[PDB]
């Protein structure tokens, strides 16, 4: 039940290609905690066991899904900040090889954006630009396959565009999260 409000004429040109996500569980990392239909995780602190083979050592997991042309948009909300929003090509690693916790954009096959207490960082190859911090918790991001351009979104309390990354991406793309211990990510569906 989201709150009524008049859809900001942007907003609803980026809604044309809107992709409606769900969560892998097979990736999830085993204190992930998955609820309606796949479209909600947790990170717990109490952990299910092994989550498995395939499953994330790192704190993340991934969708169900997967690009590779056209034009996809979606809006995920967070319940707070100290969350990563990204993409990556099929080889991203699973394995906690170091003290890091997140890989989203720490490689040249992710692209990211996490969100902090007071800025945000766009992530890619190793690199992080850091930018003003948003209050807002409903994101979006824009992935245009035709012209290899991802943008992200602020939607609350309007439609801002945070940061775009340009490249000429030569994999399916499967979204990815990050999520610090008690934090919830919910796959927004229109």
């Amino acid at each position: 039940a989201p709150v009524p409000s008049t859809v900001c004429p942007l907003r609803r040109k980026l809604w044309q290609n809107y992709r409606n996500l769900t969560f892998d569980p097979v990736s999830a990392n085993r204190h992930f905690y998955l609820s309606r239909q796949d479209q909600q995780v947790k990170h717990l602190r109490q952990s299910r066991g092994p989550g498995g083979p395939g499953s994330f050592e790192l704190w993340q997991v991934q969708c169900a899904q997967s690009f590779q042309a056209g034009h996809h948009y979606w809006e995920v909300r967070a319940s707070d900040h100290s969350v990563t929003l990204g993409v990556s090509y099929p080889q991203l690693p699973r394995s906690r090889l170091g003290p890091h916790t997140d890989n989203i954009g720490r490689g040249p096959s992710s692209w990211g954006l996490c969100v902090q207490e007071d800025s945000l960082q766009a992530w890619h190859n190793g690199e992080a630009q850091r930018l003003p911090g948003v209050s807002g918790r409903l994101l979006g991001m824009d992935l245009d396959l035709a012209s290899g351009c991802l943008t992200f979104y602020s939607l609350e309390p309007q439609t801002q565009p945070l940061y775009t990354f340009h490249a000429l991406f030569n994999q399916p793309l499967t979204p990815v999260f990050w999520l610090l211990e008690g934090r919830t990510l919910t796959l927004c569906h229109q």
